C-alpha cells in the first residue's frame, strides 16, 4: 500500500505565509474524510466531560481519540508543519470550535502566542495552527479574521483577568487586544477573512492577531484547529499552569502515518 | 541551547539532484566536526572486527560497515539537522538508515570501485522494492581530481536499473574491488556516449548526495592524500526493505525501520 509522497509548500506559498501570517490550501481532505472527522468531532463533543466548553469548543482530542491522534500525523499536515517551523514538531494544542449556525458567540481579538507564552511558558512564537474546514467558510458564517502582517510586531499588550485559566477560551478572553491598539493595527494593515471549501486547511502564525464575528447564517463553521510547535521550542513545564489537554507536555517528535493493511 | 533551524535544498538544487542524480553541498561540517568523525572512524576501523573490509593487494582498510548501530557519535550523525531534513525532503517521506559505511581510500594504495548502481545490490540482496533511497557522502578529506573521487554518469539513474552479471552465492564480494554486480561494458559505453561522466569535487566537510540508482565508480588514489568518505544511505520508510527476502546481516542492511527524528541541542 502507498501513501502519496509528502507534498510541501512552494517557495511562493512559504513567502505568502511569512508575509501575511496565514495561508489557505483548498481541498486538502475529501468529503469522505471530512465526514469521518465530523463524526468524530460529534463523539468528542458528546463525551469530552470537562474538555468541552459551553457547545463552544472541545480541547485535547488527539490525546483521547485515535482518529484525531492519527490526523495530527497525517502526511497532508505533518510535512508542512515541519517545513514551516524548520524543526521536528509536536502538538501543543488541539481544539474543535463549532461556531454554531444560529447562536455562535464571538472570539475577541487575540494573538495565540500571548496566551501560550504567559499560560504555558512557550519561549518564542515558533508555532502555528492548521485549521481544517469541516464546513465551507464564507463571509456569512463567522470566518476567522486576521490582520495580515500583524505577527511581525511580536506580542502586543493585553490586560489580564482571573488568577485562573478558566477564561482563556471564552467569548470574554483573558488577553484581548483593546479597541485603540487594534484600530492602529487595522488602520495600517487591513483585515482579511480567508475563505474556502470544505476540506481546506488554513495555516496561521502563533502571533498573528485574529478574531471571528458571531455566526449569522443558517450554516455551521466547524473548524479542527491543530497547533504544532517546534520541538526545540517546547514549553517550559515549570511555568506551566494548565492541564495536558490544553498545553501538551509530551514533546516526542511526531512521525508521519504510513499506509498499513489496517 | 539552539540548533540552527532546518535548512533544506532550494527548488533549483532539488531539480539538479533529480536531473543529474547527485548534488554537492560544500562546507556542511566544519574542521573540528570532521576531526571528531575522523577519530571515530579510526576507532571503528580498529574495533569493527567482522564489519571491517581490507584492500586485496594489502591488508590496508578498504571500509567499515554498520557503525551507527555501534557508535554513539555515528548514531547521532545520522540524525543530524544538517542531514536528516534533506533526506526527508528528497525522499518525500520519513526515513531510516538502510546502510552505513566508511570507505577510506588511502593516499597511495586505494583500489578500484568498478562501475555499479547501489540499488541493484539493495533490490536483489536486501529486498528494497523501489529505488526511493539516496546516499549522503561526507568528505572527511578534500575530494580532488587525483584522490579517486566518486565518478558518475549524470542522469544515468533515470533509465532504471541496468542489468549486471551476478558472480557467486552470498555477499562478501558486494564490498570488493571485484563487485558481484558490475555493468555490461556495451551498455556502460552507451550510457557514457549519451550522458558523459562527472567526478564532483569539494572541500573537506562537504556532502555529496547521490541517488540509489546512479551509476558510479572510482579510480585508485595515487595522490599523497587520503579520501575518507562517510556514506549514509537513507531509505524512505514507505520503501522499507522486505526483510523476508533479506540475505545479509543488520550492519549491511537495517531491519529497524523506525523513523528517524532530528537531534536537538541539549546540555550534554
Ligand atoms: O487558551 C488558549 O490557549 C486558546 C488560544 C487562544 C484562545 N484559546
Ligand atoms: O553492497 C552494498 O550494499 C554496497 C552498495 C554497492 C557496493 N556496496
Ligand atoms: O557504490
Amino acid at each position: 500500500q502507498i501513501m502519496e509522497p509528502h507534498d510541501t509548500l512552494s517557495p511562493a506559498q512559504v513567502d505568502e505565509y511569512r508575509k501575511n501570517g496565514f495561508l489557505v490550501q483548498e481541498h486538502v481532505f475529501d468529503e469522505e474524510e471530512i465526514e469521518l472527522l465530523r463524526a468524530e468531532a460529534a463523539q468528542e463533543f458528546a463525551s469530552g466531560g470537562e474538555r468541552v466548553t459551553v457547545v463552544r469548543g472541545v480541547h485535547g482530542c488527539h490525546l483521547y481519540s485515535e482518529v484525531f491522534g492519527r490526523l495530527v500525523r497525517s502526511p497532508r499536515l505533518l510535512p508542512i508543519a515541519r517545513q514551516l517551523l524548520r524543526d521536528d514538531v509536536y502538538v501543543h494544542q488541539f481544539k474543535i470550535n463549532a461556531k454554531r449556525a444560529f447562536k455562535g458567540e464571538v472570539w475577541e481579538w487575540h494573538q495565540d502566542y500571548t496566551f501560550w507564552h504567559h499560560e504555558d511558558g512557550m519561549p518564542a512564537p515558533r508555532a502555528l495552527s492548521a485549521a481544517i474546514f469541516l464546513d465551507e467558510v464564507t463571509e456569512f458564517n463567522g470566518p476567522l479574521t486576521f490582520v495580515p502582517g500583524g505577527h511581525g510586531s511580536g506580542m502586543i499588550d493585553a490586560d489580564v483577568k482571573g488568577e485562573g485559566w478558566a477564561n482563556t477560551l471564552t467569548a470574554s478572553l483573558k488577553y484581548s487586544l483593546d479597541v485603540e491598539t487594534m484600530r492602529g493595527l487595522i488602520e495600517r494593515n487591513g483585515m482579511v477573512a480567508p475563505k474556502g471549501p470544505r476540506g481546506s486547511v488554513l495555516w496561521f502564525d502563533a502571533n498573528i492577531p485574529h478574531s471571528s464575528v458571531p455566526n449569522i447564517s443558517p450554516f455551521d463553521r466547524g473548524l479542527v484547529l491543530i497547533t504544532y510547535n517546534s520541538v526545540e521550542n517546547k514549553t517550559d513545564v515549570t511555568r506551566g499552569t494548565r492541564p495536558e489537554w490544553l498545553a501538551a507536555r509530551d514533546f516526542t517528535p511526531l512521525t508521519a502515518l504510513q499506509a498499513t493493511s489496517f
